[PDB]
DNA sequence: ATCTGTACATGTACAGAT
DNA sequence: ATCTGTACATGTACAGAT
DNA sequence: ATCTGTACATGTACAGAT
DNA sequence: ATCTGTACATGTACAGAT
């Protein structure tokens, strides 16, 4: 049933190999150019993030997220109008440290370097306003897009917006939380305007995805398999499928599904609440949770509790009612959309 | 019953504070002296180990273990006659016998230095205990107002893969897991100057044992503020106390030490990995099953090093059958007569 | 003026004290 | 149940070195 | 400051056992 | 149909060399 769906979604070893080899070529070349050229980004380091590197990528290895992170000295942040997630930055050519001005130069560089690649078919997608990414389109023989995300790395204690965030205490525990919060935090040039950066915990999300159990042995070779990741895949696929069919759902993205499942994993911390034999119940309880988020217009950022991704501002009630009717439908008709 | 015993064993905060303040003073002073620009041990670093820093020290804060670890570059190791635990090693250049780095020569110089430095401390009453042959420690006796001993253990740090003797060691896969194991085995390993002759060093995983003690659960929340308390450490304390009590009364038990009880409990924690097999409401069963395990080790003359499987701490060399029979009858007795020795 | 090994500043888990 | 001392990990300030 | 080598976790593909 | 065991593939951390 849903086992058969996960079979469909499962990536092919062959395709992983071919995608990776090409992506790594282009990324390595870009990374060397930021260093080898005596550029503004000299110290930059590679941090692979998102679904491919979390092993929750579905259908195809056709989308990759890579952070080019740059350790900067001390930087006083100032919260930008109480959102919790957006800040200005303060204290070489990009002055306040402007996101746009810095992203632009980052982009100019990438575009130059891509233009001198004749070993593989790779263009740079037109820029999306207030996206932090520079997006590459590889044609390979098949379509693969890579988001290259500039990131400022800060070693200070995390912002206060995140104090009550990351509520993993009853699940992954207090030591894990304290350790995670000793890791640096990241700022990416996603604008809200043009000088605003945004907090990133892609590194933390990646740790969580690969260390998701209350038992240390969850999903290891001498432990028991859970169905936590499988539920994430199924949920993402339901959203992808709906999204490709209904333009009404443009406001929604997979980060919403990811955020909600982090909350469900917190609410139901036991590995035995995610037994593979109960995949149907688990997926269903996840759907029930997501619908409650829509109904109540409430889905708090997992790291920044005061930041509501389902506020009226970001997403219209109509959009939410629309998605609810569509989820309710698929749920009460045996998920016919999984058959396209 | 055993709850009341653990109450007795529990350290006083007041005593911890007074012990710690003095110990830290002496250790800091020693550590700074080793940094002397002309010291063979320049770049030595401090690593606190053993029961006090594992929170399984019982009765009093009267014994502390500290490693002074020194990173050395590449060093070929040669296993010393298939023991698994002992090896030869290959400015620092003044303790070398041809290719070989001498334990005793290096320990001696380490000791000469410590003794000098302690003799210039008039702040507090501290002497250096007579040397015990084939101990890696330089042992300080602080009189404070009360008796506290500190073992300062010289250690060579290597960052290479651990020795093969340890490949099948540390069988935590069903308990703490494969990631924890892989990570732990990326940590450096240590060599201390315990001889078996005079140039032989011995493997140390005191750092690893410390991690395990403080991260002892299958659940990440074991013993945390939003988790469930187990009785794993409490069992360790009770077992150590049974041995300490017997040891101080019967000279026949000189061959035995607390490392034996620690090693056995690591095995029990592996055999019974679930936190629910160490529920506080089952402290009696848990302690008893640990005793039953230890008795089987004695009767069959077998207690494998947890990190070095081929190294039997209860071989018929090292420990006489007599010693083992003697300890067995004593444990069996205490067990079947309500632990009267807990009342002394 | 610039760089740095040492010490301090900060934060929290663990466990004893209350 | 709440409060508090120690240990330990990480970040940063700076007198002494360069 | 950069690269390779090693080890093993997380995957997938497929056959034989259940 | 599902589980187990092996092979084959990629990602990632860290050490030692350069
Ligand atoms: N990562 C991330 N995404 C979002 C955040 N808020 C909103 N989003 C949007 O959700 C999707 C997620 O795409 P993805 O990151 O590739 O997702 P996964 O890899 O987990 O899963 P899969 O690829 O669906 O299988 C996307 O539409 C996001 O839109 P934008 O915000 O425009 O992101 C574009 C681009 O920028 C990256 N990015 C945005 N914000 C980021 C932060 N804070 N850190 C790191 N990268 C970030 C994004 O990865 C994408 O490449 C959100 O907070 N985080
Ligand atoms: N640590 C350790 N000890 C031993 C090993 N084999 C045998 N032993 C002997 O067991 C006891 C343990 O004393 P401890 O280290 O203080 O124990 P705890 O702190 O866990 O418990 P508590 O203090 O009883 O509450 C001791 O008699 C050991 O005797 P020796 O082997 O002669 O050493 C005495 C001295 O040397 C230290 N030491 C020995 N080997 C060491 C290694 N490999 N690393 C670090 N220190 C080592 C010992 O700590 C003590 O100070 C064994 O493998 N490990
Ligand atoms: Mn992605
Ligand atoms: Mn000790
Ligand atoms: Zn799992
Ligand atoms: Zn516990």
């Amino acid at each position: 049933k849903l086992k058969k769906v996960l079979d469909k979604l499962r990536l092919k070893r062959k395709d992983i190999s071919e995608a990776a080899e090409t992506v790594n070529k282009v990324v390595e070349r870009l990374l060397r150019r930021m260093q080898k050229r005596e550029s503004e980004f000299k110290g930059v380091e590679q941090l692979n993030t998102g679904s491919y590197y979390e092993h929750v990528k579905i259908s195809a290895p056709n989308q990759f997220n890579v952070m080019f992170k740059l350790e900067v000295p001390r930087i006083e942040l100032q919260e930008y109008y109480e959102t919790g997630a957006f800040y200005l930055v303060k204290f070489s050519h990009f002055l306040v440290l402007s996101a746009t001005k810095m992203l632009s130069k980052f982009r100019k560089i990438i575009k130059e370097e891509v233009k001198e690649i004749k070993d593989i078919d790779v263009s740079v997608e037109k820029e999306k306003p207030g996206s932090p990414a520079v997006t590459l389109l590889i044609r390979n023989p098949e379509e693969i897009s890579v988001d290259i995300i500039l990131a400022l790395e800060s070693k200070g204690s995390w912002p206060i917006s995140t104090k009550e965030g990351l509520p993993i205490q009853g699940w992954l525990g207090t030591k894990v939380r304290t350790n995670l919060r000793r890791e640096p935090f990241y700022l990416v040039p996603k604008n809200a305007q043009g000088e605003t950066w945004r907090l990133s915990f892609s590194h933390t999300e990646k740790y969580i995805l690969n260390n998701h159990g209350i038992e240390k042995t969850c999903c290891e070779s001498s432990g028991a398999k859970c169905c936590r990741k499988e539920c994430l895949k199924l949920m993402k696929y339901l959203l992808e499928q709906l999204k490709k069919e209904f333009q009404e759902l443009d406001a929604f993205c997979s980060y919403h599904v990811k955020t909600a499942i982090f909350h469900m994993w917190t609410q139901d911390p036991q590995d035995s609440q995610w037994d593979p034999r109960n995949l149907s119940s688990c997926f269903d309880k996840l759907l029930a949770f997501f619908l409650e988020c829509l109904r109540t217009e409430k889905l708090d950022h997992y790291f920044i509790p005061k930041f509501n991704l389902f506020s009226q501002e970001l997403i219209d009630r109509k959009s939410k009612e629309f998605l609810s009717k569509k989820i309710e439908y698929e749920r009460n008709n045996g998920f016919p959309i999984f058959d396209k």
